[PDB]
């Protein structure tokens, strides 16, 4: 029960029996803590409950110290001094934002923006705080049992009644009874298996609450600048493809960490890679929350590095299928590729954090912890997507708030700039630089004349809450019949049940706005389905037009982003 206060690092005995995460908090602050608050238990070797028989008095406020005992006003000796008195809670050894952090139900953005604007301690517990808070809501949904099995791909479900039902999306991998992790698309429903095995009537489902771990590690270690590159080995025989990074390289090698901002195509992943051969002798780390990041790297590592130095770290509990090509399960290895949640416990000469918009301050914070690097190297784009927040209902997380590495780079910009878009037809490079990117970035392509918008309300459906516009796959349809090159599109929109219904009207391959992200196609058929915040989302609407690397349709809801949209317009 001895250790160090998270507001000021203090020792004391004193914890928060309150707080869902028992934060230890010194004399002074679990008095500010406790006399601002509804928390007013307060924990030690034994807690700071009333010791009489019987009694229920936990309320520090209403305790004394009557010897060596704990009494309240109705049960305390003569000679008794109160527990809380001149702005101190009696403890061996002898604030707002830790309130609204150790206080608050994470369902409006403010509590967001506090835990990302706070001290790094708070960050910490903001990060503890919040993780459980949304594994403990895991509780609250209903179990689905196996009613019916129609086909390999198809079922029917008997649903808990009284707990309320999630939705039905790749988003929530559910647990099968411990007969492997299963998925949902929509009474005839899909079934995704990452085992397979023959779906068994009666059996049943549950959504995955894990333990969430404490936090050690801050979310950013201390910055430190040097006047030479520290640790690193840099090469004067660097290839020409890389040229133009190597004072960017150097950049990394003169610093504990550096920020990258990168654009939709400017080269995040060949920088990535580019860094190893430009430091040809350093151990890297490459890192990414999602398996689709880190076999993104390993993609790009199989085509510049030694594939005898590559690893591809996979959990024992592989729930999806990943990058084959590296010897897996290789700690040792000089180039080691994994997910955040399967780092093993080593050192680095490099770490590289690649698609850092998706990461928490709990990935940030695991990173250090496991990680022991010189220097650590965070990729992304705060005007991309973030990691879903599940308790976030109230207000828009905006990209300065999305973590530590994001509020830098919308703050103090990041370290470095990928300011060429390769990939994308300059009408979708010029409407997301004015979109997002302040202007600052510049299309390599030319216009391909193959970007359209159309401008159709439709009609909205709901499939519980996932929309679904049928009048704007119509559309598409009609366009499809006079434009056969596009049969080759993905089809794009930011709903899985608009997906599903184009999926099977249009025959095209579906991705929702947010499983695109990372990934590039010729085609796009990009349908808004509505007029919502979700919908209308700046970053959803720049990765949404960004996936595009010859031609794009987009079928529009809102009038603001069809305008910003620089592509021709089309009837019908
Ligand atoms: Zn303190
Ligand atoms: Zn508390
Ligand atoms: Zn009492």
């Amino acid at each position: 029960a001895v250790g160090a206060c998270v507001l000021c690092n203090s020792q004391t005995s004193l914890r928060c029996g309150a707080c869902i995460r028992r934060p230890f908090l010194c004399c002074k602050c679990c008095y500010d803590h406790v006399i601002s608050t509804s928390h007013k238990l307060v924990l030690s070797v034994n807690p700071y409950v009333c010791n009489a028989p019987g009694c229920d008095v936990t309320d520090v406020t209403q305790l004394y110290l009557g010897g060596m005992s704990y009494y309240c006003k109705s049960h305390k000796p003569p000679i008794s001094f109160p527990l809380c008195a001149n702005g101190q809670v009696f403890g061996l050894y002898k604030v707002t934002d830790f309130n609204a952090i150790a206080t608050c139900d994470w369902t409006n953005a403010g509590d967001y923006i506090l835990a990302n604007t706070c001290t790094e301690r708070l960050k910490l517990f903001a990060a503890e705080t919040l993780k459980a808070t949304e594994e403990t809501f895991k509780l609250s949904y209903g179990i689905a049992t196996v009613r019916e099995v129609l086909s390999d791909r198809e079922l029917h479900l008997s649903w808990e009644v009284g707990k309320p039902r999630p939705p039905l999306n790749r988003n929530y991998v559910f647990t099968g009874y411990q007969i492997g992790e299963y998925t949902f698309e929509k009474d005839a429903v899909v079934y995704r298996g990452t085992t397979t095995y023959k779906l068994n009537v009666g059996d049943y489902f549950v959504l995955t609450s894990h333990t969430v771990m404490p936090l050690s590690a801050p979310t950013l270690v201390p910055q430190e600048h040097y006047v030479r590159i520290t640790g690193l080995y840099p090469t004067l025989n660097i290839s020409d493809e890389f040229s133009s990074n190597v004072a960017n390289y150097q950049k990394v090698g003169m610093q504990k960490y550096s920020t990258l901002q990168g654009p939709p195509g400017t080269g995040k992943s060949h920088f990535a890679i580019g860094l190893a051969l430009y430091y040809p002798s350093a151990r890297i780390v490459y890192t990414a929350c999602s398996h689709a990041a880190v076999d993104a790297l390993c993609e790009k590592a199989l085509k510049y590095l030694p594939i005898d130095k590559c690893s591809r770290i996979i959990p024992a509990r592989a729930r999806v299928e990943c990058f084959d090509k590296f010897k897996v399960n290789s700690t040792l290895e000089q180039y080691v590729f994994c997910t955040v949640n399967a780092l093993p416990e080593t050192t680095a000469d490099i770490v590289v954090f690649d698609e850092i918009s998706m990461a928490t301050n709990y990935d940030l914070s695991v990173v250090n912890a496991r990680l022991r690097a010189k220097h650590y190297v965070y990729i992304g784009d705060p005007a991309q997507l973030p990691a879903p927040r599940t308790l976030l209902t109230k207000g828009t997380l905006e990209p300065e708030y999305f973590n530590s590495v994001c509020r830098l780079m919308k703050t103090i910009g990041p370290d470095m700039f990928l300011g060429t878009c390769r990939r994308c037809p300059a009408e979708i490079v010029d409407t997301v630089s004015a979109l997002v990117y302040d202007n600052k970035l510049k299309a390599h392509k030319d216009k391909s004349a193959q970007c359209f918008k159309m401008f159709y309300k439709g009609v909205i459906t709901h499939d519980v809450s996932s929309a679904i516009n049928r009048p704007q796959i119509g559309v598409v349809r009609e366009f499809l019949t006079r434009n056969p090159a596009w049969r080759k599109a993905v089809f794009i929109s930011p709903y899985n049940s608009q997906n599903a219904v184009a999926s099977k009207i249009l025959g095209l391959p579906t991705q929702t706005v947010d499983s695109s992200q990372g990934s590039e196609y010729d085609y796009v058929i990009f349908t808004q389905t509505t007029e919502t915040a979700h919908s209308c989302n700046v970053n959803r609407f720049n990765v949404a037009i960004t996936r595009a690397k010859v031609g794009i349709l987009c079928i529009m809801s809102d009038r603001d982003l069809y305008d910003k949209l620089q592509f021709t317009s089309l009837e019908i």
